[PDB]
């Protein structure tokens, strides 16, 4: 029925990270990360699932790369195990760990596929937690030196980089709801992850900097949108403190030098403060060339004193949701990128976005038809926002592969290629063979 | 999972039309409508599909009431075929068309079930037509020679009236885009049947208070949106002309006492004016005691000049679609609902809203489950809206049977009871006892 | 391959309850019950359902009663609605509710079906719920005013009587965990609400012999079985807990004239004292001929100090599970059964056991093997039971008719017969047909 | 909804027996058993079947070597074919069958397998059994030849060794009932093969003392538990009869020096004796390191004068059962764990538990859940002995393939991984997943 065509130098791509595909978790001098041990505690992880062999992608990732040039991508974000590199954070280097990443990355250059390197996607090594981990500014300096180490090693061969994938994650997830390692429960602790995140992002980016490495820098948050029930001020309080939590607490300190003031009051009224020192919000605003923005669902919310931390409700409007109970309604990711231009027009990269839908192999095929109905309404709300004159300059589906998917285990299929996981068997979905025609022909045609 | 309360009085019913459902049209002197002229002309309606035989509600009128008991509805909205009061529409009245009017509504009124009665949906007498129909003022007082008829014989029997159903598409989709009877494509005439139109309410108001007739009277709009694909001020005024003219051409004249002028300026300078003669707009400014709204669908336009004599094409943005192509979007029924209180905080009732799902009976069952998931959805938006303070006080399904669907003819099922037309039974689809619920309870919650 | 041959003097029969099949809840004058208000409160019944309709056997009981005789069975076991007999429960009788039992109860004499009159189950008049309910031994003489009611115009039509069924629901299950109606969750009132029942029932006992109505009296508890997962004295305790709040806590009262102390002991260290007053253990002490016991399920314990008030957690044993979720293990019926021996040889009806299987109409026909399944697995425990001496006078399958399962709704079948509520249409299931021929043979023989 | 964790040094393991998998019947100049004998004897075993070909583990064991590894086991229990050592039973050793057994463990060590080794899994050769078998004392040299071979032949390769599989099966269900080879039904031979089997171990115990050799000894008894029916003291009796002749009979001697003396005298009355010569009692008693014990079901008995030799009928309850037939009730490993605590805390392996579950592949898998649930049922059963603090250290699942099931063939499918006997295809089941989950976690988790 209509026809959208994307910018000629468009950046099509898909996503993955390291401890979601990867396997071989004891190989190589590889050290324990911080998931190790929570997929490895009972009760974390739903069916005691654990990312020991996941999809093997330290032996397979040739067929992976195979897969990639055959759907005519232009470039793959993966993410580099921290815990491969230091296995205890600390400077003695494991050069098996960076011999594993230079095969990756050879491979890639060599089919005409761009890495684009995310440096931190979450597996803090153990060692580093037992100190208290993003907790204690010591991990500060443990992260600069892991970021040095690759700026240095991977110079000439990346030209693309990312410091941390989704900072709400990996702050208030994982440290004040518990939900992802290190399953922390307090607020004030989360913060303070936050906090010591934002300079160890800040120090990278300067010595990224001084180091004169190849590329261009930034960083990647996950991002909310939710829309009031009501026309209370109340309500619309409560999806500004949803929505600016997840991506004004981190950009606002790295483009405007400071945190949402509304926030900051309202966590002191719960006891909690940022632990800024003297220089800080200095480091935390050193220039990034572009972000990152992760995008799957929007909420409708309204104001509740029982819903949690923020006071923010999600009203279940009875729309279709994907299979891990999320609903579907692609205008979100319009509006929160009209809704960034705040920080101005900068350069927006789409890292993540994808569906959770649960289709496997039957008579040799994944007849996954609502995946490709999830991409088509979101691709259009990208040429939507492009034709605006926003700068958004790449998309990358989420996921290449199904793959561990962190408190779910395996149960929750994100992949456009079906993995097996007693065979290692990959199985292009549907989904893959209408991704390869888009993106070859840089066209998308509605339809269904 | 989220529980949705409805006001205490709030009004819950089922919709229908005459020409739809009721058959026997050569039956006790009913004349001929310019929809038996169109449904009997080759070309004009999908398999050649006609209203003759329809439900055959004429007969089976009691068992479709005993099912609207036991759905526990408060109010059924009926319309009242024109040709079988007046078959000629110049004066000798059809007794026996007036006794099956009162069967009906006796009926109703002996079950708990309030009368809420269409005069006009849609089947104007041919021997009108022949007289250049509702371009003609002749009919204008023909039609207030029905509407007295009507408060005359059933005063106190029924308290709810609306003097027309849709007026766009009465004059635009009937006379401008040719796609219902009686089919002509020219601009000019549509503006007039639309202009007289809206006389021959204003005139069938003051001559309802006039005689003291019991109850309150209205119009039933079908109401549009439509939302820019870009920020441009073309896209948004593509926009404002699509939703304007399918509620403002026709509620600003009532409210406000004009013709939205960017409109008359629009079609100015297509040739086509409204033939206002001394007296019609304060005709039109009769004051009404409440509004019906009609809503299925919202849109995303973007301005094209070749796209219609609105020059507003809408964009398929891949959103799942019924049956009949239109796409699920609740929130534009919030949206013009709020939209709408530019008027006041008149009363309105969602006098339609429904879905096209042509399940059929599988092992005695309908298993409408994307009829389920429409019908939440936007009863979610109507609680919304009052829960904002709007005075919505009522919300009827269409429709209550699989009926005969226009251009579409019967291929396009809106009912939530099943009718097999081969046979006329009747079998409730789950939508029906899954509304059966809502109403019995008065409440609504979230699942799936 | 085994038979087993039950007395020739064995009671077979069915079990039902007045809110959970009658209907007609508005209907001839009767009065709103908690459950009424219960069940029309938003959150409390799965999906809204409540009992307004049920299996309308208010309209449909002849039909019932037709099913129950070609069953071949001897006794109905069904309960009386108090609000059908004293609306607000406090004297005046409608005669129109006295009505309805006595076509029933002749209807089932005429066909040699014995009636089990249950006077109390759950239907607490809103009225005495506004009063204070159970909590308000002003009540108490409102019951015994019922029973002496019951007495009068059933003598010589009933022989056979229980006052209440399952104490621990109306007391614990409704006042402490909140779970049935009335909904509160208070130690203190669910002790009181469980003294004020076992001295209304000592009192209605002690008027039945004054009256000298006709036949035996009883109650009806249902009882628990937990069995240690360790051999720690602890988790003894936890299980003798369990066990002991189920039939003890009342059976002690009425056979032994002492509440058992160790629990006793266990509420008066949370602050819960037994509001016992002069003449109330010897008005409980009544002799009554004979208990039911209703028995579903069993489990294993351990000694939790987080698991709720009685700190009793069970476990997850892996066992196959019904429906509804709970294990089938039936030796706990045999094991519970030889418990009771504590109080003498006494008479015992199995007035409930039964399965909720959830298999629905396929081809004409409920094939509900897991409940043939299940219930010749319990019938074996009985014939065991007999067949050590114990005094078990009769089996009622819980129950006759799919109904509305309280917290549950309608979701949780557990009928013989399958009942279609959009039609009421009932369908005898394969367990029907089974059951026909044990009850009509009077012995077992085990298969599959 | 509970986890069960087990002890950190906890061995996981698979069993299987020589005949059942091995086939090259007559390769390398392996002799004929008493089995291959009755196997090719019509009318003894199900359909004709034998063990010439079965799983040909002969030839393919490093197949299913790799599979173990890729399971995660920590040891492999097998049997070594008597006859392929000695053909004849005296004295002229098989290099070949030697070499045979020596390459399998020398695998499983390289891939950290710990072997489990049976000596005697039912296949005396036949050379032996045509001088009386076991009915001949003279045997039980041969026997002593063969362990003593063994244990010096696999010094310090093998560290977990038993002499004897269920001897009530070799000594009753062979020489009693005819039921296995050799297939004799008289009580005298049966308690003659019983005691010579108790020397034959006797003798190889201690030359494995005397022979310094590596690791620790013990016997594996398959083990009864029954439960009355009544109270009955002849019930009672009844129980105690079936459950002692399994273990007691045989472990008694062992451990406490003594038959026991209640069967004793029970067969005494039908006129047989055990042959118990001087020395012999004092050679049954050298210590044990541990002992296997052998568990699929347990029963409800009662006494019968008609019901076998023992006496003990049991009862069909009505339980579910396995594609053999026999009952799942889980409980019964746990009460027969606590019973045999009468020879102290020893350390007990569990050496044989699994399910008959005939599901076969469809759609590349094999979906038997029937078999998990057995496994979950009974790993729970495990865990709560463990907890009680007795020394259970193990556990071994029958069976690692499907393979010959005795007088049943190849109809009975007791394997966790699939075996196409057509085409000797090894397929992983549903249940080999699920147990590599929980070996690999040393934790379970029950659901479903
Ligand atoms: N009672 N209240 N407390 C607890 C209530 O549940 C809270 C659970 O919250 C969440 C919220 C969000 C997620 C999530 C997962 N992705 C997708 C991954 N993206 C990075 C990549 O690696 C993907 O695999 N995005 N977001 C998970 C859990
Ligand atoms: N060239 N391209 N072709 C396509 C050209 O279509 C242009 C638009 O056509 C239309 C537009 C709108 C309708 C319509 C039907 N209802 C539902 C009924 N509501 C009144 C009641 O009686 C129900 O039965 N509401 N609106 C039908 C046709
Ligand atoms: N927080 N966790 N949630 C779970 C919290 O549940 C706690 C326990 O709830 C219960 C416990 C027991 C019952 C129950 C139902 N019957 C069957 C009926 N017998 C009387 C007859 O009328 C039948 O209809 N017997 N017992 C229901 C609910
Ligand atoms: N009329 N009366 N007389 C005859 C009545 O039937 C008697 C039949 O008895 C039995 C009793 C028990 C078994 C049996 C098989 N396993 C499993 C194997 N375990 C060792 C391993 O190698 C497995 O393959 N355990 N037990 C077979 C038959």
């Amino acid at each position: 029925m209509t026809i959208f065509q994307f910018p000629q130098d468009f950046m099509w791509g898909t996503a993955t990270a390291a401890y979601q595909i990867e396997g071989a978790y004891q190989e190589d001098g590889r050290g324990l990360s911080i998931w190790d041990t929570f997929a490895h505690t009972p009760g974390k992880v739903f069916n005691g699932d654990n990312g020991n062999v996941a999809c093997d992608s330290y032996h397979r990732y040739e067929e992976d790369i195979r897969l990639m040039k055959e759907l005519g991508i232009r470039t793959y974000r993966f993410s580099v195990s921290w815990p491969r590199i230091f296995p205890n954070g600390d400077g003695e280097v494991n050069q098996k760990g960076l011999d594993y990443y230079h095969r990756v990355v050879d491979l890639l250059n060599d089919n005409g596929i761009e890495p684009f390197c995310t440096l931190y996607h979450w597996d803090l090594p153990q060692a580093l937690q037992d100190a208290g981990g993003w907790g204690n500014r010591r991990t500060i300096q443990a992260f600069v030196q892991f970021a040095e180490t690759m700026f240095r090693e991977f110079h000439g061969k990346i030209q693309h980089w990312l410091t941390f994938n989704e900072p709400w994650c990996i702050a208030f997830l994982s440290n004040m709801l518990g939900v992802h390692a290190p399953g922390l429960t307090n607020l004030q602790t989360a913060i303070d992850v936050g906090h010591h995140l934002l300079v160890a992002h800040g120090l990278s980016v300067r010595r990224f900097r001084e180091l004169g490495t190849s590329g261009q820098i930034g960083i990647a948050p996950n991002v909310s949108w939710a829309v009031p029930y009501s026309t209370s001020e109340e309500d619309k309080a409560a999806c500004a403190r949803t929505i600016s939590l997840h991506s004004d607490w981190f950009l606002q300190p790295i483009y405007q030098g400071s945190y949402p003031q509304f926030l900051v009051d309202w966590f002191a009224e719960q006891g909690a403060t940022v632990p800024i020192q003297d220089g800080d919000m200095d480091i935390i605003g050193e220039p990034i060339d572009m972000i990152g923005i992760n995008y799957y669902s929007m909420s409708v919310n309204r104001f509740n004193p029982e819903a949690g931390f923020l006071q923010s409700e999600e009203i279940n409007m009875g729309l279709p949701v994907t299979d891990i109970g999320w609903p579907v309604e692609s205008r979100g990711l319009y509006e929160v990128l009209h809704y960034l231009q705040k920080y101005g027009n900068i350069d927006i990269y789409i890292t993540e976005n994808g569906a959770c839908i649960n289709d496997e192999v039957v008579n040799g095929k994944v007849q996954d038809d609502r995946r490709i109905s999830y991409m088509q309404q979101h691709l259009v709300q990208v040429h939507r926002a492009i034709h605006d004159g926003l700068h958004v300059k790449g998309y990358m589906a989420w996921s290449l592969l199904d793959n561990f998917e962190w408190a779910e285990g395996y149960s929750m299929r994100f992949g456009i290629i079906h993995v097996d996981f007693r065979t290692q068997v990959r199985t292009p979905k549907e989904s893959y063979y209408w991704y390869r025609k888009v993106v070859g022909n840089n066209w998308l045609e509605t339809r269904r």
